């Protein structure tokens, strides 16, 4: 919904800020990119990707991993609790070294 997109958003410009990326010529481009597509996420009520949708995607992409193993994995990279996978963890992950900018062709789908 148009609030969700705003709460994203809300997001992408505090990381707009966020010095540790405002040497990355992209970072405008990326977030809005990464935004469509984690706006195509089995999301909660709290715009959050839980650990049981989590796990779903994974087992569905030939990797699967216990629930355990993936509490492990979002407490590592996660800035929230181990039991959801936020648009900011999001961002993190994907964020970084401008050559991980090739790695945004795995959303890629042609029309
Ligand atoms: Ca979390």
């Amino acid at each position: 919904k148009a609030q969700q997109e705003e709460r994203l958003e809300g997001i992408n410009k505090q990381f707009l800020d966020d010095p540790k990326y405002s040497n990355d010529e992209d970072l405008p481009s990326k977030l809005e990119a990464f935004k469509v597509k984690y706006m195509e996420f089995d999301l909660n009520g709290n715009g959050d990707i839980d650990i049981m949708s989590l796990k779903r995607m994974l087992e569905k992409l030939g990797v699967p991993k216990t629930h355990l193993e993936l509490k492990r994995l979002i407490r590592e990279v996660s800035s929230g609790s181990e039991e959801t996978f936020s648009y900011s963890d999001f961002l993190r992950m994907m964020l970084g070294k401008r050559s991980a900018i090739l790695r945004m062709i795995l959303m890629y789908e042609e029309k």
